[PDB]
């Protein structure tokens, strides 16, 4: 008999009954991923800094029968992250999936960007990934059931850009932090750690879309073999795949969500 | 309201009712992927050179209610591939998914490997990918409904190896052929083209596993953050993901199925 | 005392008295590299298919005191390559450096490109690299003095492009063939094998430069952090570096000559 | 006539009369690069934190007719870096080449590595690269004559490793910071910015070389197509190449100094 089971294939993409902790939950990708986990049957614990926006999401999701909760925390603040994970464990008993979607950018040329401004991006966008991953991984180790970590980086983790010495250092570094975390955790504890590297969202560029003096929209479109800019919903499939049994062998990968921008 | 639909999330990983054409169908990965597509509800058209082995698979799958058929063809032979696609279209009406799993290798140092031996690997392992992709892409264009192509390459498409001047040229080339095919087809025709880059299967190395003189098994294990060698079933999730609506934005990618070998 | 010698530093970039065999010697990069090796004091053996163009180069170089010779050969023809290397050995006693610059392209979409047209690119652009490298490496092994091989690929060895299923397969494959050849030859025989991955030459695009309907020139310029397209002379430094003692530790590398196109 | 000049070829690798500022000058690679620039005729300005070790190097180099000087500075401290560059400008009139060789590592698994310990590596190894590059680039801009920046990263900038969540984030980030700096500076100001990615030095592993319980030495040797571990002198050629006219077109590159570790 061929070495594949029907039970495996039918349920491999499931996240049903799993507890998914989503950071940057009020952001463009974070709110979409949080709802997608909910629609897929996971218990959703949303975190971010804006309580009013988290409350609005919790009300919308609960009206559709999604089991969800939220915790306010600055992801770069070690004490707040620890308390937030404790609140998730108190609510749901465990953490099975972590989706890291928070971040920050402020593009500026190196000559005009102070060391403090560069450090601000690194703390908000890079240190915060270490803090959240370290504390959630420790919780997954404590549980002894393995787990899944999905870090949203950027196609900027592999390609530089003018004005991006902060963001590219942060994302370039996070991709390697993910591969090193897989080396630290996957074999011993059954914790898969992967990143997704998306291109830009259409909605991020619509503001200057009608400006003939701007080349930004067309510079991206010339470099998108898929033929269009991304929507957050375009990455829910990859995120859920990397959060399910279907990706049990996959670890330390930096997954291409660029629509071909990285390979053309 | 958050921009993601429940109907999208519930059905995004489906391949139900789709016609999946699988090359190298009698091989270790090919038979597993063929059955996985069948268990997932796709109509499966298997192709390979060994009729007796294809007949055995068809009998096994039909006994489990899988709708499948086969066609004998040498994938490097345009005329045989063209006739094989015609037989798939006659049986099922169309081709929606293509999974390319066939191949050949015969490692040998460049000094001892004749130009004819190198060419034999290139024809069997590389030219055959161009032939199958070109003819199936043309059928998908003719249909006007888009489609999915998944080419199985190898982690050897990105890392060289002693004795692999044939296989590494073929796989390294196929990864770029996939990115270029996405540039040719995805925007205009809605045909996504991606590759998966697997590490070795545990069963491929079981022969010399007990020989202390061989370092092969341990060479790979030291370089596998996941902590074990692969089974064909470990790649069914990625292959089905890349064959479904869940990956509609993903094209021209060379997906890391190495278990961390590529990133450590 | 610091572990570096003055004699080493003063002479590390030298190719003086070395025999450099350059393929595609009559082409834009080939003629420039051949003359640069000559100006740097190497004995230059030029090869290509056009005898009149090789004779013109030999006359120009000899008028400037360069020790050079030529041999006519189709680089994909195993018998002609063997005879050409024999003629170089008869003239100069040995081969120390090989620079592979020949090639062919004919861009065409996969749907319109016949299997025979794809194969034509592969034979002219990829098989020919295997033939030349195998025979020159065998000669270097026979000599027992090590050697240097520099293969000119393209930035297309790492990035796909519409119409390039032939060229990208050939260059993508050649980069991996180089890494595998380093695995086969460098430790045992002291033969370093590396590739250089250039961007396009300014002169290749000047024809359609005044056509407003063409985006080619600007598509490249937007993606060149260096701020201009390349001239063949821009790659002589990297080629000579990879042909000298200064790069003795460097092997199996695919060197970025893209002017930042690969990293932005 | 072939488009290459003899005067260009004869002098392209020269750093004679150029002012080379070397950070981490007392380290294994820093002292070797500092002396190599000196032997090549550059004016050498060495910086580091250990005054006694800088004084010993200055005395050794002056005894061999090298024009050199030193300045004590912590490279992560903007005020000290600014004062150090002022002292280099006062001594030599300008800065033409910058070689960044300093760094820090303390491997530790993520579960046992505090956020403060991770931050310590990031400040010492990553923030310090931003500080030095920003201040030296500003000095090169002020001069208006262009310049060369060579950042020494590691093969760890592209491959993760157990215990390296700090170092891999720092090096992975620095490679992207270099590509982004090239986008910010090369076209407008003629400042090329590149990195070199070395493998480990033989001397770094000699301690546990005789311990059968340690796999480290053999783990690297199995992955070195060149056939041996590196010496600092093995990277002087690449560093001087990237500091000379021979590499004028090369910018934003992350150069492979791994001996094939990256490509096998």
């Amino acid at each position: 008999m061929v070495n594949v089971k029907k039970e495996f294939v039918d349920n491999m993409f499931s996240v049903k009954g799993k507890v998914a902790l989503v950071t940057g939950a009020t952001g463009a990708l974070g709110c979409v991923l949080s709802k997608a986990y909910g629609y897929a049957g996971a218990k959703v614990f949303m975190t971010g800094r804006n309580e009013k926006k988290l409350q609005a999401l919790e009300a919308e999701f609960k009206a559709e029968g999604i089991d969800c909760a939220y915790g306010v925390a600055d992801p770069a603040d070690e004490a707040q992250v620890d308390a937030m994970i404790t609140a998730c464990v108190a609510q749901y008993g465990e953490v099975n999936i972590l989706a890291v979607t928070h971040g920050f950018n402020k593009p500026q040329n190196i000559l005009e960007q102070s060391v403090a401004d560069w450090q601000y991006i690194m703390d908000a966008d890079c240190k915060s990934v270490y803090v959240v991953c370290k504390y959630v991984a420790q919780q997954m180790v404590d549980q002894g059931k393995g787990g899944k970590i999905v870090v949203v980086t950027s196609q900027r983790s592999k390609r530089g850009m003018a004005g991006y010495t902060g963001y590219c250092t942060s994302k370039g570094g996070a991709d390697l932090m993910v591969s090193s975390m897989a080396c630290d955790l996957s074999a011993k504890y059954g914790i898969n750690v992967n990143s997704i590297c998306p291109t830009v969202f259409r909605s991020d560029l619509t503001e200057w879309m009608f400006d003939p003096e701007s080349a930004v929209y067309q510079n991206f479109l010339k470099r998108e073999p898929i033929g269009r800019l991304a929507e957050p919903e375009d990455f829910v499939g990859y995120a859920l795949f990397l959060s399910s049994d279907a990706s049990n062998y996959i670890t330390g990968a930096n997954c291409d969500c660029s629509g071909g921008y990285l390979t053309c």
